């Protein structure tokens, strides 16, 4: 036995998921195309109808699910949708997708990516959560991306000011990327205490180390992310500009560019002085004590100096020191991260006032 409502035709054997609202995913196909056919009750017609339109202005995004088409019959409406490896929860808590060997920040940066595109055409999700972020079926150059699915929300991933605009997602987006990150917790907390929480803004982001560089910036994302005033939340945009998502090449080279930036520049002068500004403690009082043994035989406007010179005269430079510094420029950056993990989070924030020009646009949005 096999029901086909053409161009659909599913197994009803094969199911692939259940829908809180009573719907039901299949295994099918569509047109000879290997498809998951969403059957929908007649309670759910209407929301099926806008869900099939806004796929139908966002689905050309490589991160938004590609739609295909939509039979109804005497009994039930049918949505022919891409087929999927899993979903983002079931990636996360089964750590058997482990040897698909995906990177974390790739995934968030994909999840962002389709958020950006529906904003763009002016769709605000509503419901992001693990369960609708969508894991591909390997590609034939084996790449599998994150691509958003399923469009008032579901509880532990609802902004506090729900309870419609486009910040709502990236709050919903920041418990996502702590989930992903954290592997498995919420901002929030455990499932049935999230949105009590979320009314009470008590949250806890204590899987990301305060003195461990990567965990760092990934906090000073989403804290903003999470923020209780929808205002303090970055935009989809911004948050793809964060430090979060740059390469250990990309870090280095900021690095390097805010150094170029400064000399010469006064320290009375705008820049120089919100650079300065609490670190000290950034700098671990003395920089000089807490390098390794052969570098210090050889202020943070000093120490990116000393960054940007050593960076520099790498190759004309004595082969003792090279080893414990290189090689450049990961193993180089990874050096001074996390010797200083407050570093980068700190410049970053400092050097925002130079966002608008040219040599800073690919650091920050404006
Ligand atoms: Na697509």
């Amino acid at each position: 036995s096999v029901v086909i409502v053409g161009k659909i035709s599913f197994c009803p054997k094969d199911v692939l998921g259940h829908g809180a609202e009573g719907t039901i995913v299949y295994r099918g196909m569509f047109d000879n195309r290997d498809v998951a056919v969403k059957r929908i009750l007649p309670e759910c017609f209407s929301f099926a109808d806008r869900e099939v339109q806004l796929l139908r202005e966002s689905d050309e995004h490589p991160n938004v699910i590609r739609y295909f088409c939509t039979e109804k019959d005497r009994q039930f409406q049918y949505i022919a949708i891409e087929l999927c490896a899993a979903t983002l929860q079931e990636y996360v808590e089964q750590k058997d997708f482990a040897h698909l060997g995906l990177e974390p920040i790739t995934l968030l940066q994909q999840t962002t990516s389709g958020l950006a595109h529906l904003h763009s055409l002016n769709i605000v999700h509503r419901d992001l959560k693990p369960h609708n972020i969508l894991i591909s079926m390997p590609n034939a150059h084996g790449k599998i991306k994150a691509m958003i699915s399923d469009f008032p929300g579901t509880e532990g991933w609802i902004a506090p000011e729900m309870l419609p605009t486009y910040t709502v997602d990236i709050f919903s987006a920041g418990c996502v990327f702590y989930y992903v990150i954290s592997e498995g917790s919420h901002p929030f907390g455990k499932s049935l205490q999230r949105q009590a929480n979320i009314l009470l803004g008590a949250c806890s982001l204590d899987c990301l180390h305060p003195e461990k560089h990567e965990d760092v910036i990934a906090r000073e994302l989403i804290e903003k992310m999470i923020a209780m005033d929808p205002q303090k939340r970055p935009s989809a945009k911004h948050v793809l500009k964060h430090p979060f998502f740059w390469s250990l090449e990309k870090q280095l080279q900021f690095f390097q560019d805010v150094s170029d930036r400064i000399e010469k520049e006064s320290l009375d002068g705008p820049i120089v002085k919100q650079l300065e500004r609490g670190g000290r403690a950034v700098v671990k009082m003395d920089w000089r004590e807490n390098i390794t043994v052969p570098l210090q035989t050889d202020s943070v406007r000093d120490l990116l100096r000393a960054m940007r010179n050593k960076k520099h005269h790498y190759r004309e430079l004595p082969a003792e020191v090279r080893e414990t510094l290189g090689s450049l420029p990961d193993d180089f950056v990874c050096y001074f991260t996390s010797r200083f993990p407050h570093l980068l989070a700190h410049t970053y924030r400092a050097m925002e006032l130079c966002s608008h020009e040219r040599l800073f646009q690919p650091y920050y949005f404006h």
